[PDB]
Parts: C-alpha cells; structure tokens; sequence
C-alpha cells in the first residue's frame, strides 16, 4: 500500500500525529521541564524552558484544533475535485 497517505483520513493518522504525539509531546515536555525546573535552583533558563513549552502548549490546543480542521477538509477536495 502506501506510508501514511489514505483518502478521507486526516484524523486516521495525519492529524493524530500532530494531535496525539504532537500535543502529548508538548504535555510531557513541560513535565520534564518541571523535574528540570525544580532541578536547578531559581534559574532563568529552566523556568523559561517550562514556560516556553507552556506558552507554545496552551496555544497548541487552539492552533492544532484550528489547523486540523482545514487539514482534513483539503482532502475532501482531493477525491471530489482530485486537487
């Protein structure tokens, strides 16, 4: 068959890679950033690190949610319009 490339999929694996692995990665990264922040005393980088992942994560929930929609939609044209 093929590698990650099926019709009417989008969430079958595409979006899921940016949603599950993507967001799950952003959710576990701050966890590391957590054990890492408490690792070093009051530090600029460690704290900035968990936050850097935070601001990107909180926005992630909205972005990935607004990007996945148009993503699965474009495929709808590759079958009816062949795009």
């Amino acid at each position: 068959g093929s590698h990650m490339a099926t019709p009417w999929s989008g969430y079958l694996d595409d979006v899921s890679a940016k949603f599950d692995t993507g967001v799950d990665n952003l959710q576990t990264q701050v966890t590391e950033a957590l054990d890492k922040l408490a690792a070093k005393p009051s530090d600029p980088a460690l704290l900035a690190a968990y936050q850097s992942k935070l601001s990107e994560y909180n926005l992630y929930r909205n972005a990935q949610s607004n990007t996945a929609k148009a993503f699965k939609d474009i495929d709808a044209a590759i079958i009816q319009n062949f795009r």
